[PDB]
RNA sequence: UUUAGAAGGAUUGCCGUCAGGAAAUUAGGUGCGCUUAGCAGUGUACCGCCGGAGGCGG
């Protein structure tokens, strides 16, 4: 449980949940799924629920430090050098708090209104390679200490 | 402890006949609208899935 935070420059013209939407996700996916060892990923100064606001700021979640080693982050994220920063210290926090994934049901004709706006205030949009149908996926933040495939804690 | 305390206004009905408003006109001179700006906010949520209602996968 040591960690390495990648942080989104604010200003820069595009929004902020755009940058972590394409970049950052896709690559995460690939390096968490090839790993598989289940991680998890720090999305500090996560604010209010009535907003949403993800922050500028990414930390990934490791138990070993070859743990967190064992991903390159840096040339990786890397190309993408102006509108994301990976730091270079692995640092064992433990004011650490983990993060989980809700759900908010499918729509009438796929009480669907009594869910919707209930966790519709993070939306974190993702394509599908098989079924090639792009979606939103909705995050927490919660006390369980000690994942899937996209960070978040396994249901 | 109030110029106190009390109270059925009722029934009925044919407004009507006629008519010329009408003639004349000059509204006119002048004029500085105008300096700034990101349609953003995320631009909207898909297929399923068992169940049978209720709950996770990509």
């Amino acid at each position: 449980m040591f960690s390495q935070i990648l942080i989104i420059k604010p200003g820069t013209g595009i929004s902020p949940n755009i940058i972590i939407s394409e970049d950052i996700f896709p690559v995460l996916h690939s390096l968490f799924v090839e790993h598989d060892k289940k991680f998890g990923i720090t999305f500090p100064a996560y604010s209010f629920d009535k907003k949403g606001h993800l922050g500028n700021i990414i930390e990934v979640l490791s138990e070993d430090k070859e743990a967190l080693a064992s991903l390159c982050l840096e040339e990786h994220l890397a190309e993408v050098t102006d509108y994301v920063k990976v730091k270079k210290e692995i640092t064992f926090t433990d004011d650490y708090v983990l993060f989980k994934r809700i759900r908010e049901e499918n729509q009438y004709e796929t009480h669907i209104k009594k869910k919707n706006q209930q966790i519709f205030c993070a939306y974190i949009k993702v394509k599908s390679a098989s079924t090639g149908q792009s979606y939103n996926i909705f995050l927490a933040p919660t006390d369980i200490k000690h994942f899937s495939a996209y960070g978040l804690l396994r249901g």
